[PDB]
Parts: C-alpha cells; sequence; structure tokens
C-alpha cells in the first residue's frame, strides 16, 4: 500500500464528469474541476486540464496523469505550508499518507484549520488525536473515509485499507 493506492481506494475512478460528495463537478480519481454549477464551465476546465477537446470524457491514462499531478501538488503544498510542514516532518511515512489524503480531499487551508488535532499528532497522542479528528464536519459528511484515515493516523498501519 502507498498514497496512490490509498487515494485510488478512497476516490474511485470514473472517466466521465461526475459530482463528488459535495455536489461539485469532478473526473478521474477525485480530480475536482470546478465548484461552479455550470457543466459547461466544468467541461472547459477539463479540456484545459487535458489539452484537448474532451467533451466530458477522458481515458484511464489521462485520469492517472491528473492523479499524479494532484498528488504531487498536495505534497508540494504541504511542504510550502507553515502549519502543515512541521506536522508532516514529524510523522512516519504511513501517517504522512493520512495527511496527504486529507489535503487531497479538503485542501491545505481546510486541513490547516484542524489546529488542535495537528498539535495532538505532533505530540504523538494518537488516540486523543483520533477522537479530536472525528469532531468535524469532515467526519460527519464522509464517515467511512474519515474512519479509514483516522485509523491510519491512530495505528500508523495500513489496516483500514487491506480488506479492499
Ligand atoms: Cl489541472
Ligand atoms: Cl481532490
Ligand atoms: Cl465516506
Amino acid at each position: 500500500m502507498n498514497i496512490f493506492e490509498m487515494l485510488r481506494i478512497d476516490e474511485g475512478l470514473r472517466l466521465k464528469i461526475y459530482k463528488d460528495t459535495e455536489g461539485y463537478y469532478t473526473i478521474g480519481i477525485g480530480h475536482l474541476l470546478t465548484k461552479s454549477p455550470s457543466l459547461n464551465a466544468a467541461k472547459s476546465e477539463l479540456d484545459k486540464a487535458i489539452g484537448r477537446n474532451c467533451n466530458g470524457v477522458i481515458t484511464k491514462d489521462e485520469a492517472e496523469k491528473l492523479f499524479n499531478q494532484d498528488v504531487d501538488a498536495a505534497v508540494r503544498g504541504i511542504l510550502r505550508n507553515a502549519k502543515l510542514k512541521p506536522v508532516y516532518d514529524s510523522l512516519d511515512a504511513v501517517r504522512r499518507c493520512a495527511l496527504i489524503n486529507m489535503v487531497f480531499q479538503m485542501g491545505e487551508t481546510g486541513v490547516a484549520g484542524f489546529t488542535n488535532s495537528l498539535r495532538m499528532l505532533q505530540q504523538k497522542r494518537w488516540d486523543e488525536a483520533a477522537v479530536n479528528l472525528a469532531k468535524s464536519r469532515w467526519y460527519n459528511q464522509t464517515p467511512n473515509r474519515a474512519k479509514r484515515v483516522i485509523t491510519t493516523f491512530r495505528t500508523g498501519t495500513w489496516d483500514a485499507y487491506k480488506n479492499l
């Protein structure tokens, strides 16, 4: 298991534009196109992203290219963020993947707002961090995913991703 396999489990793979859990136009492996309610706006973003006229459909190769770019951008983002970077640097490789997963799902700003959880993670208070992380809109709106990510942060194992 690794970050790519982990996010592939959490995000799925769809080759036509769809709406994510928040109602937003998305394609591939959780690649958010736009928060606009205009399908035409989403299609324009997709064409720009892929570099051709797609008409809302991409190949598996194209979806994986976007995915690679998106994972790379999440990591670079963490490393450029004054609040996230120290947390990331403090963690082992398995828990670092938890952090990338959260950033991939909700963005840097949103994760950086988990101030109290981030402090508990940096202190390596794993059970307490896990309890605090669940007191969140994130957990209530995507509880199965949040439970897997939280278990990863709590155990520093991939146990939550191995029946899948
Ligand atoms: Cl892009
Ligand atoms: Cl995403
Ligand atoms: Cl979920």
